[PDB]
Protein backbone atom coordinates (compact mmCIF):
# COMPACT_ATOMS: atom_id res chain seq x y z
CA UNK A 1 0.00 0.00 0.00
CA UNK A 2 0.82 4.09 -0.13
CA UNK A 3 1.89 6.30 2.44
CA UNK A 4 -0.38 8.57 0.54
CA UNK A 5 -3.96 6.91 0.88
CA UNK A 6 -5.57 9.01 2.99
CA UNK A 7 -5.07 11.94 0.69
CA UNK A 8 -6.40 9.82 -1.94
CA UNK A 9 -9.56 9.01 0.44
CA UNK A 10 -10.08 12.27 1.03
CA UNK A 11 -9.67 13.50 -2.74
CA UNK A 12 -12.42 11.47 -3.96
CA UNK A 13 -14.48 11.44 -0.18
CA UNK A 14 -14.85 15.39 -1.79
CA UNK A 15 -15.37 14.42 -5.26
CA UNK A 16 -17.40 11.18 -5.17
CA UNK A 17 -18.19 11.74 -8.84
CA UNK A 18 -14.89 11.08 -10.36
CA UNK A 19 -14.86 7.77 -12.20
CA UNK A 20 -12.49 5.50 -14.21
CA UNK A 21 -13.16 5.91 -17.71
CA UNK A 22 -9.91 5.11 -18.96
CA UNK A 23 -7.14 2.89 -17.39
CA UNK A 24 -4.22 4.76 -19.74
CA UNK A 25 -1.50 2.65 -18.37
CA UNK A 26 -0.27 -0.20 -16.01
CA UNK A 27 3.28 -0.81 -16.37
CA UNK A 28 6.05 -2.39 -14.83
CA UNK A 29 9.72 -1.21 -15.18
CA UNK A 30 13.14 -0.76 -13.06
CA UNK A 31 15.00 -3.68 -12.10
CA UNK A 32 13.88 -7.00 -12.81
CA UNK A 33 9.32 -8.96 -11.81
CA UNK A 34 9.57 -4.60 -12.55
CA UNK A 35 10.36 -3.56 -8.99
CA UNK A 36 9.02 -0.25 -10.67
CA UNK A 37 5.09 0.02 -10.97
CA UNK A 38 2.58 2.85 -13.12
CA UNK A 39 -0.05 3.08 -12.46
CA UNK A 40 -2.27 5.89 -14.94
CA UNK A 41 -5.91 6.40 -14.90
CA UNK A 42 -8.12 8.98 -16.26
CA UNK A 43 -11.78 9.68 -14.60
CA UNK A 44 -14.11 11.80 -15.68
CA UNK A 45 -17.52 13.20 -13.64
CA UNK A 46 -20.08 15.80 -13.03
CA UNK A 47 -18.31 19.47 -13.51
CA UNK A 48 -14.72 17.71 -14.68
CA UNK A 49 -13.30 17.35 -18.15
CA UNK A 50 -11.34 15.18 -16.22
CA UNK A 51 -8.86 14.12 -13.29
CA UNK A 52 -5.48 12.60 -14.37
CA UNK A 53 -3.86 10.05 -11.75
CA UNK A 54 -0.22 9.22 -12.02
CA UNK A 55 0.86 6.88 -9.07
CA UNK A 56 4.59 5.82 -9.63
CA UNK A 57 5.91 3.02 -6.56
CA UNK A 58 9.15 1.30 -5.98
CA UNK A 59 11.31 0.30 -3.70
CA UNK A 60 12.07 3.56 -2.94
CA UNK A 61 10.08 5.87 -4.52
CA UNK A 62 5.94 6.52 -4.46
CA UNK A 63 4.78 9.26 -6.29
CA UNK A 64 0.98 10.43 -6.52
CA UNK A 65 0.54 12.97 -9.26
CA UNK A 66 -3.20 14.32 -9.78
CA UNK A 67 -4.45 16.89 -11.61
CA UNK A 68 -8.36 17.52 -11.68
CA UNK A 69 -9.03 19.81 -14.55
CA UNK A 70 -12.80 21.42 -14.10
CA UNK A 71 -15.12 22.01 -17.17
CA UNK A 72 -14.36 25.51 -18.66
CA UNK A 73 -16.78 28.16 -18.81
CA UNK A 74 -16.09 29.78 -15.12
CA UNK A 75 -12.61 30.59 -15.02
CA UNK A 76 -12.26 27.98 -12.13
CA UNK A 77 -8.66 26.81 -11.15
CA UNK A 78 -7.49 23.24 -11.52
CA UNK A 79 -6.01 21.87 -8.31
CA UNK A 80 -3.09 19.77 -8.60
CA UNK A 81 -1.37 17.37 -6.19
CA UNK A 82 2.27 15.85 -6.44
CA UNK A 83 2.82 14.01 -3.42
CA UNK A 84 6.28 12.49 -3.51
CA UNK A 85 8.26 10.17 -1.35
CA UNK A 86 11.72 9.95 -2.79
CA UNK A 87 13.65 8.11 0.27
CA UNK A 88 12.41 6.96 4.14
CA UNK A 89 13.49 10.21 5.24
CA UNK A 90 12.88 12.46 2.53
CA UNK A 91 9.18 13.33 1.17
CA UNK A 92 7.60 16.69 -0.63
CA UNK A 93 4.19 17.58 -0.82
CA UNK A 94 2.60 19.75 -3.22
CA UNK A 95 -1.10 20.95 -3.57
CA UNK A 96 -2.14 24.27 -4.87
CA UNK A 97 -5.01 25.90 -7.45
CA UNK A 98 -3.11 25.90 -10.77
CA UNK A 99 -4.89 28.60 -13.10
CA UNK A 100 -4.55 28.43 -16.40
CA UNK A 101 -4.59 32.00 -17.24
CA UNK A 102 -0.92 32.75 -17.30
CA UNK A 103 1.04 35.68 -15.23
CA UNK A 104 -2.26 36.02 -12.93
CA UNK A 105 -1.97 35.56 -9.33
CA UNK A 106 -5.05 33.43 -8.09
CA UNK A 107 -5.77 33.50 -4.43
CA UNK A 108 -8.60 32.01 -1.45
CA UNK A 109 -8.46 34.28 1.54
CA UNK A 110 -8.61 32.20 4.37
CA UNK A 111 -5.69 29.68 3.11
CA UNK A 112 -1.91 29.25 3.94
CA UNK A 113 0.07 31.44 2.31
CA UNK A 114 2.57 31.56 0.56
CA UNK A 115 5.14 33.43 -0.19
CA UNK A 116 5.99 31.51 -1.94
CA UNK A 117 9.79 31.39 -1.34
CA UNK A 118 9.83 28.15 -3.17
CA UNK A 119 12.14 27.42 -5.96
CA UNK A 120 11.04 25.15 -8.51
CA UNK A 121 7.72 26.87 -8.76
CA UNK A 122 6.78 30.40 -9.92
CA UNK A 123 3.82 31.94 -8.02
CA UNK A 124 1.28 34.04 -10.29
CA UNK A 125 2.10 32.13 -13.18
CA UNK A 126 -0.26 28.51 -12.77
CA UNK A 127 0.77 28.69 -8.64
CA UNK A 128 -1.76 30.43 -6.56
CA UNK A 129 -0.98 32.50 -3.61
CA UNK A 130 -1.78 30.02 -1.48
CA UNK A 131 0.52 27.02 -3.12
CA UNK A 132 1.00 24.02 0.07
CA UNK A 133 4.54 22.56 -0.19
CA UNK A 134 6.31 21.02 2.72
CA UNK A 135 9.17 18.59 2.88
CA UNK A 136 8.97 15.81 6.05
CA UNK A 137 9.44 12.40 6.52
CA UNK A 138 6.66 9.31 5.19
CA UNK A 139 5.85 8.59 9.19
CA UNK A 140 4.77 12.64 9.35
CA UNK A 141 2.30 13.10 6.06
CA UNK A 142 -0.97 12.94 7.74
CA UNK A 143 0.09 16.58 9.40
CA UNK A 144 -0.88 18.55 6.42
CA UNK A 145 -3.72 16.08 6.18
CA UNK A 146 -6.71 18.63 7.53
CA UNK A 147 -5.06 21.24 6.01
CA UNK A 148 -5.40 19.50 2.38
CA UNK A 149 -9.42 18.93 3.22
CA UNK A 150 -9.59 22.87 3.61
CA UNK A 151 -8.22 22.87 -0.26
CA UNK A 152 -10.74 20.29 -1.07
CA UNK A 153 -13.62 22.10 1.06
CA UNK A 154 -12.71 25.40 -1.02
CA UNK A 155 -12.56 23.67 -3.91
CA UNK A 156 -15.84 22.24 -4.14
CA UNK A 157 -17.26 24.91 -3.25
CA UNK A 158 -16.33 26.84 -5.65
CA UNK A 159 -17.00 23.92 -8.29
CA UNK A 160 -20.34 23.86 -6.73
CA UNK A 161 -21.44 27.61 -6.98
CA UNK A 162 -20.24 27.79 -10.85
CA UNK A 163 -20.95 24.34 -11.44
CA UNK A 164 -18.90 24.92 -15.45
CA UNK A 165 -20.22 22.85 -18.49
CA UNK A 166 -17.54 23.93 -21.24
CA UNK A 167 -15.38 21.68 -23.02
CA UNK A 168 -12.71 23.59 -24.36
CA UNK A 169 -9.58 21.68 -23.73
CA UNK A 170 -7.50 24.88 -25.46
CA UNK A 171 -8.27 26.74 -21.93
CA UNK A 172 -5.49 24.17 -20.12
CA UNK A 173 -2.91 24.63 -23.60
CA UNK A 174 -1.07 27.30 -22.20
CA UNK A 175 -0.77 25.46 -18.53
CA UNK A 176 -0.13 22.15 -20.18
CA UNK A 177 2.66 23.32 -21.96
CA UNK A 178 4.18 24.94 -18.45
CA UNK A 179 3.78 22.17 -16.75
CA UNK A 180 5.52 20.04 -19.39
CA UNK A 181 8.63 22.31 -19.15
CA UNK A 182 9.23 20.82 -15.11
CA UNK A 183 11.75 18.20 -14.66
CA UNK A 184 12.71 15.08 -13.91
CA UNK A 185 8.95 13.25 -14.86
CA UNK A 186 10.81 12.85 -18.49
CA UNK A 187 14.68 11.37 -17.47
CA UNK A 188 12.74 9.46 -14.62
CA UNK A 189 10.46 7.48 -16.78
CA UNK A 190 12.86 7.26 -19.39
CA UNK A 191 15.32 5.32 -17.05
CA UNK A 192 12.79 3.44 -15.75
CA UNK A 193 10.15 2.36 -18.61
CA UNK A 194 12.06 3.74 -22.30
CA UNK A 195 11.73 6.67 -24.36
CA UNK A 196 8.84 5.91 -25.88
CA UNK A 197 6.43 5.33 -22.82
CA UNK A 198 8.47 8.63 -21.20
CA UNK A 199 7.18 10.33 -24.01
CA UNK A 200 3.65 9.15 -24.44
CA UNK A 201 3.55 9.35 -20.60
CA UNK A 202 4.24 13.10 -20.50
CA UNK A 203 2.63 14.61 -24.28
CA UNK A 204 -0.32 11.60 -24.35
CA UNK A 205 -1.03 11.40 -20.27
CA UNK A 206 0.27 14.16 -17.97
CA UNK A 207 -0.04 17.20 -20.13
CA UNK A 208 -2.30 16.21 -23.05
CA UNK A 209 -4.11 19.80 -23.65
CA UNK A 210 -0.89 21.30 -25.63
C1 LIG B 1 4.45 12.69 -12.35
C2 LIG B 1 5.56 12.07 -12.23
C3 LIG B 1 6.73 12.46 -11.44
C4 LIG B 1 7.91 11.79 -11.36
C5 LIG B 1 8.28 10.54 -12.06
C6 LIG B 1 8.78 12.57 -10.44
C7 LIG B 1 10.04 12.28 -10.06
C8 LIG B 1 10.95 13.15 -9.25
N1 LIG B 1 10.68 14.39 -8.90
C9 LIG B 1 11.74 14.94 -8.19
C10 LIG B 1 11.79 16.22 -7.67
C11 LIG B 1 10.83 17.21 -7.82
N2 LIG B 1 9.74 17.10 -8.73
C12 LIG B 1 8.99 18.17 -8.63
C13 LIG B 1 7.83 18.44 -9.40
C14 LIG B 1 7.60 17.84 -10.58
N3 LIG B 1 8.51 17.15 -11.29
C15 LIG B 1 7.95 16.73 -12.45
O1 LIG B 1 8.54 16.07 -13.29
C16 LIG B 1 6.53 17.21 -12.50
C17 LIG B 1 5.58 16.95 -13.61
C18 LIG B 1 6.32 17.92 -11.34
C19 LIG B 1 5.11 18.62 -10.82
C20 LIG B 1 3.92 18.70 -11.27
C21 LIG B 1 9.60 19.10 -7.71
C22 LIG B 1 9.05 20.42 -7.38
C23 LIG B 1 10.72 18.51 -7.20
C24 LIG B 1 11.64 19.18 -6.15
C25 LIG B 1 12.47 18.24 -5.30
C26 LIG B 1 13.28 19.04 -4.34
O2 LIG B 1 12.69 19.46 -3.32
O3 LIG B 1 14.47 19.23 -4.64
C27 LIG B 1 12.75 13.94 -8.12
C28 LIG B 1 14.13 14.06 -7.38
C29 LIG B 1 15.35 14.27 -8.30
C30 LIG B 1 15.30 15.53 -9.10
O4 LIG B 1 14.86 16.57 -8.56
O5 LIG B 1 15.76 15.45 -10.26
C31 LIG B 1 12.26 12.82 -8.78
C32 LIG B 1 12.97 11.50 -8.96
N4 LIG B 1 8.02 13.68 -10.01
C33 LIG B 1 6.79 13.64 -10.59
O6 LIG B 1 5.89 14.48 -10.41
Amino acid sequence: KTIWQNYIDALFETFPQLEISEVWAKWDGGNVGGDAKLTANIRTGEHFLKAREAHIVDPNSDIYNTILYPKTGADLPCFGMDLMKFSDKKVIIVFDFQHPREKYLFSVDGLPEDDGKYRFFEMGNHFSKNIFVRYCKPDEVDQYLDTFKLYLTKYKEMIDNNKPVGEDTTVYSDFDTYMTELDPVRGYMKNKFGEGRSEAFVNDFLFSYK
